[PDB]
DNA sequence: ATAAAATCACCCGCACAGATTTTTTAAAACGCGCCACGGGATTTTTAAACCGGTATTTAACGGTGTATGAATCCCGTTTTATCTTCCTTTCACTTTCTTTCTCCAGT
């Protein structure tokens, strides 16, 4: 209800995995077909 | 190299609150002087003590029915004891400027 217990390990793992996957797949690595990051493609 | 979140100076007019800065004014002070007042030595008069006596006026005493003084419990007020601090100060160190001493190539 208003208060629900949660273990710290699960929260840490979920949040860090989400952040790491988002950063790896959508911010820093280029594509092999056109060699562009998402920001470059959006600007163009 | 991509993301998340932040910070400061000045220009132009106008109205007002607060902080210096002259300017004026009333109190305190100084010097000189004179006459109002108090001391000293006589006259005069009256306030209060003393004898009466009488005629009131007060205070001590015995019942009822309260209003308040000491005790307890709190909370804002002011004192006092107790921490940190920025400018003064020198001072050994470092840095930076000024003069001097050679080198030294050229003729």
């Amino acid at each position: 209800r208003e208060i629900t217990p949660v273990n710290i390990e699960e929260e840490l793992k979920s949040s860090y995995l989400d952040y790491a996957m988002s950063v790896i797949v959508g911010r820093a690595l280029p594509d092999v077909r056109d060699g562009l990051k998402p920001v470059h493609r959006r600007v163009l």
